[PDB]
């Protein structure tokens, strides 16, 4: 009884710390590699930096707080931090998918109008783009949460809101559908639509330079496909819940949300497809 709990707590604390380490180390590396390698200070990599920041915030704040909930079996940190934690969670996934959209648009523009791209895309504008994404994402995530537009009137929902060790994020049906559409589905569609036009246009194309570019494009494609595989199961289940809470087992709904957090560890590994990133990682780790 108390032994079975001790074994589980200690083994889970350790797995959690591993995830935290991998997310934080991997994304600090990406940021430091870009922040100290001129060859890597392209405009596209400014968006990559932004994406690393969303992942870094998941590593430093989102996962650590989720970890304490899974390991200790209650929320230890009070009402405010529960709301803040929830806000940052929604914020990071919103920021990530909107950033992946920008990246897909960046590539579409550079490939179909390399001359308009040259005169339009500057560092100052890349900066404005990045901040606009974070602004919108802040908008979509903080306010509805701080204005309590997510709450429900249910017996189960009020059972959680007064209990100070509950932080389940039980929402009303309107918020579930609205946030899912606004924070995830709409940008997911834009990104797919644009990513395929990039596919077509890259395929409707010296040989060595073209092979090198198509390698980098494929890396971005993999970044986008893995993000989709990590979050689509959760958002598919979030919706299906609205209509029938019996269709999908709870343990699996929880699992899919963690698969979402997990995505934050995957991009630095995926960037090892690049010799330039690989060499900068080797140079930084000393
Ligand atoms: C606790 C939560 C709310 C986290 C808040 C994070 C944001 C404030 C971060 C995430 C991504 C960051 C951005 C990532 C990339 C850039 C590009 C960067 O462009 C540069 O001039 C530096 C690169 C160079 O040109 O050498 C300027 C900072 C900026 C806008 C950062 C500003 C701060 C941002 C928006
Ligand atoms: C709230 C959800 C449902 C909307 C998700 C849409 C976003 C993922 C993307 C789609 C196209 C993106 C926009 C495409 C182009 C621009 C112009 C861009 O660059 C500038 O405006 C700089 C120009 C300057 O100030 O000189 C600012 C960001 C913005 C609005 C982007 C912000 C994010 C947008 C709206
Ligand atoms: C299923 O078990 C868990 C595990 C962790 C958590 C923390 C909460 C804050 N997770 C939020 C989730 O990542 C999310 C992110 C972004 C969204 O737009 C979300 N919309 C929802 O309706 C419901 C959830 C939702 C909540 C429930
Ligand atoms: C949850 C995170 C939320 C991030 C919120 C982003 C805030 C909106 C963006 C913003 O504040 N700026 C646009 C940045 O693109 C201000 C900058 O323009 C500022 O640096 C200017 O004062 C100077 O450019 C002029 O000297
Ligand atoms: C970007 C996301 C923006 C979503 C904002 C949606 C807020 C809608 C308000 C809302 O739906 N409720 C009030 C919360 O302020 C809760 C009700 O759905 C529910 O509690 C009861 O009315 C039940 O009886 C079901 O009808
Ligand atoms: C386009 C806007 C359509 C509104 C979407 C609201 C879905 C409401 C359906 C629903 O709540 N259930 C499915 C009912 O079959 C489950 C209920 O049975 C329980 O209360
Ligand atoms: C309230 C009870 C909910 C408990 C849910 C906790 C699940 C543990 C989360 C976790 O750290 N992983 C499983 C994810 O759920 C491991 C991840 O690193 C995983 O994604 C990778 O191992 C694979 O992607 C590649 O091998
Ligand atoms: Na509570």
């Amino acid at each position: 009884a108390e032994l079975l709990s001790q074994q589980w707590e200690a083994g889970m604390s350790l797995l959690m710390a591993l995830v935290v380490l991998l997310i934080v180390a991997g994304n600090v590396l990406v940021i430091a590699a870009i922040g100290s390698t001129q060859r890597l200070q392209t405009l596209t990599n400014l968006f990559i930096t932004s994406l690393a920041c969303a992942d870094l915030v998941v590593g430093l704040l989102v996962v650590p707080f989720g970890a304490t909930l899974v390991v200790r079996g209650t929320w230890l940190w009070g009402s405010f931090l529960c709301e803040l934690w929830t806000s940052l969670d929604v914020l990071c996934v919103t920021a990530s998918i909107e950033t992946l959209c920008v990246i897909a648009i960046d590539r579409y523009l550079a490939i179909t109008s390399p001359f308009r791209y040259q005169s339009l895309m500057t560092r100052a504008r890349a900066k404005v783009i990045i901040c606009t994404v974070w602004a919108i994402s802040a908008l979509v995530s903080f306010l509805p949460i701080m204005m309590h537009w997510w709450r429900d009137e249910d017996p189960q929902a009020l059972k959680c809101y007064q209990d100070p060790g509950c932080c389940d994020f039980v929402t009303n049906r309107a918020y579930a559908i609205a946030s899912s559409i606004i924070s995830f589905y709409i940008p997911l569609l834009i990104m797919i639509f644009v990513a395929l036009r990039v596919y077509r246009e890259a395929k409707e194309q010296s040989r060595v330079m073209l092979m090198r570019e198509h390698k980098a494009l494929k890396t971005l494609g993999i970044i986008m496909g893995v993000f989709t595989l990590c979050w689509l199961p959760f958002f598919l289940v979030n919706i299906v819940n609205v209509f029938n809470r019996d269709l999908v087992p709870d343990w699996l709904f929880v699992a899919f949300n963690w698969l979402g957090y997990a995505n934050s560890a995957m991009n630095p590994i995926i960037y090892c497809r690049s010799p330039d990133f690989r060499k900068a990682f080797k140079r930084l780790l000393a």
